[PDB]
C-alpha cells in the first residue's frame, strides 16, 4: 500500500513512457515515485534529469506538466486556452499546466495561476 521509488522506466505505463519519449526527448527519467492516493489509485510522479516534473494517472495520461522556468510545450495547451492566454496574459510563459476533472490550471513564470473549466472557459486567477 506504500509508495515506491524506482529508476526503471519499464515500471511506468506505456503511455507515459511514450509521452516522455515524444515530448521530452531532450532529457530522460531520473526517478519515478509510484504513489497511491486516498482512493487507493496509483499515480506516477516522474522527475526528469533536467529537473522537469511530470505526473501521470494510473493509465499513463498526464495530470501535471511542470517545466519549472521553461514553457510548457504548446501541444499540451488546449486551443481555446492558448487563445485566451495570448489575448490576456500575452508575453507571459506558462511554465506548468495541470488538468483534472474540473478543468485546467496554468501557472505563469510569476506564479500567477490561471484557472479554466474543462471547456477552456476562464474561471479565475488563483495560486
Amino acid at each position: 500500500a506504500g509508495d515506491v521509488v524506482t529508476r526503471d522506466v519499464n515500471k511506468l505505463p506505456v503511455a507515459a513512457r511514450e509521452m516522455i519519449g515524444k515530448h521530452f526527448s531532450q532529457t530522460k527519467v531520473a526517478y519515478i515515485k509510484i504513489e497511491k492516493d486516498l482512493f487507493q489509485t496509483t499515480s506516477y510522479d516522474v522527475k526528469l534529469a533536467d529537473g522537469i516534473e511530470l505526473e501521470f494517472n494510473s493509465k499513463g495520461e498526464w495530470l501535471e506538466i511542470d517545466c519549472k522556468n521553461k514553457s510548457v510545450p504548446s501541444t499540451f495547451i488546449p486551443q481555446a486556452i492558448s487563445k485566451y492566454m495570448k489575448a490576456n496574459y500575452n508575453g507571459h510563459k506558462t511554465v506548468k499546466i495541470e488538468r483534472n476533472r474540473k478543468g485546467y490550471e496554468l501557472t505563469l513564470e510569476n506564479g500567477l495561476e490561471v484557472d479554466f473549466d474543462q471547456f477552456g472557459g476562464f474561471l479565475k486567477l488563483s495560486d
